[PDB]
């Protein structure tokens, strides 16, 4: 059983030698290290070999240009079989097409597809715009309060259950699941270290996606109008009507899908609120130009980053940087230091919503495996920040914000909002 990860101080990158830089601690983003370790790999060592860490010996690409080569080339860099930095507990390794290589990864990828569709968003808008004008009346503009259980996570599982058309009043099934199994201890040095719960997780799930299955065929064959949920369509197209009969294939995309929507969809609409408080002449550009939330939205996803790495293996010895990478060794392309790379963005750690390049950052990869709901995690936080101007003259962060322990997500737990309205 993997250990749990207790935090302790994280001394400065330059009281260390280059080898022993181990940006796999997953407290660095927490106590607000992660900027200059990573900063100092890209001038010094941007393909850099970690040969000690917990989750075993790595390599660090942490220069855009060098990671996009290696997110392109799936030639050279398999996804197999995880791309989390450690692994997962034993048994509990699920089929995800995340982790998978072409040309396996592109037929089960275009099975689901569909449901982010722009034809199938725009049938989506309308709701996920009541809900987002609903929960921000909802809120207290007289005192403080947590945005994340208020906003951030609240929106996101009523979305994850809309793409599903899971039962809405056990939606926080859907985050809890997810949490757990992208908060692995093993897998991303997060706080979740009881395997027997991910064990008893699992098979909930496969029972709650197999009702739900049986539940919607049900009500299909009964002449009921065909959703926009994955399940409906699903069932809707002759190779995937009998994706049951394949239970891999089947939890496998329907758990991808809601952890690949929990925690970046949620970071990203709280990750906003903070980039707001540390540039608030940033505010006043968007009241005086509203036309410029577009390319805000693709600034805050730059800038917040919501998924730091995405992990490779070397299907051959590469050379890159300088360094040869060996067959076999894992390779953590870091998103989060890329994003920051001065070599792509000017005054990259600023947030400026009118840079002109934003639409190029890394925060959804590239290649094969480019985010697949990246247009609706766009719709979302475009939505929320048009709701949000059409209500308050002002958001202030009142309190320094508490961030999640994880090397995989970079989050907040806690983001206390004073909101004045106009
Ligand atoms: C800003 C929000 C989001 C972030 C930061 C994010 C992050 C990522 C990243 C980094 C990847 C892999 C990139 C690569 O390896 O090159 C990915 C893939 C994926 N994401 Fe997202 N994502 C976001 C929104 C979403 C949402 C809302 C969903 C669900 C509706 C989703 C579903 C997926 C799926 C299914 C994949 C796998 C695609 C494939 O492997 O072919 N993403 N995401
Ligand atoms: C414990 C092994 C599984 C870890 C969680 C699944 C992998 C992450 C999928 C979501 C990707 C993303 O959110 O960018």
């Amino acid at each position: 059983p993997m250990p749990e990860f207790v935090e302790t101080p994280i001394p400065d990158v330059n009281t260390l030698a280059l080898e022993d830089i181990d940006v796999s601690n997953p407290f660095l983003y927490r106590q607000g290290q992660w900027r200059a370790y990573f900063k100092r790999l890209r001038d010094e060592a941007p393909v850099h070999y970690q040969k000690n860490s917990p989750f075993g010996p790595f390599w660090s690409v942490t220069r855009f240009e060098d990671i996009l080569f290696v997110d392109k080339s799936h030639d050279l860099f398999s996804a197999e079989p995880q791309i989390i930095l450690g692994d997962p507990p034993e048994g509990l390794s699920v089929e995800m097409f995340i982790a998978m290589d072409p040309p396996k990864h592109d037929v089960q990828r275009s099975s689901v597809q569909g449901v982010v569709a722009p034809k199938n968003l725009k049938e989506m808008e309308g709701l996920i715009r009541s809900r987002t004008g609903d929960v921000l009346d909802s809120l207290p503009t007289d005192k403080p309060f947590n945005w994340v259980p208020a906003v951030s996570k609240e929106l996101t599982g009523r979305m994850l259950a809309t793409l599903l058309d899971f039962p809405y009043e056990e939606r926080h099934k859907l985050v809890e699941w997810s949490d757990r199994m992208a908060g692995a201890a093993s897998a991303t040095g997060g706080e979740f270290a009881d395997e027997n719960a991910m064990f008893d997780d699992a098979a909930d799930m496969a029972r709650s996606f197999s009702r739900l299955w049986r539940d919607k065929e049900a009500r299909r064959a009964a002449g009921e109008e065909p959703g926009f949920d994955l399940i409906s369509l699903l069932q809707s197209n002759k190779e995937t009507k009998d994706l049951i009969n394949r239970p891999m294939e089947f939890i496998g995309n329907l758990t991808l899908l809601i952890v690949g929507g929990n925690d970046t969809t949620r970071n990203s609409m709280s990750g906003g609120l903070v980039a707001m408080n540390e540039f608030p002449r940033e505010f006043e550009k968007l009241k005086a130009k509203p036309e410029l939330i577009p390319n805000m939205v693709s600034e805050i996803i730059r800038w917040q980053t919501p998924t730091a790495y995405m992990r490779r293996i070397a299907k051959q010895d590469v050379e890159l940087g300088g360094q040869t990478i060996k067959k076999g060794d894992r390779v953590v392309m870091w998103y989060a230091s890329g994003n920051r790379d001065e070599r792509k963005f000017d005054n990259p750690d600023q947030f400026i919503i009118d840079r002109k390049d934003a639409r190029n950052h890394m925060s959804f990869g590239y290649g094969v495996h480019r985010c697949m709901g990246n247009r609706l995690a766009e719709l979302q936080l475009r939505i929320l920040w048009e709701e949000i101007l059409k209500r308050f003259d002002n958001i202030e962060v009142v309190e320094e914000p508490e961030r999640v322990q994880s090397n995989f997500g970079r989050g907040y737990s806690r983001l206390m909002v004073k909101l004045t309205p106009n």
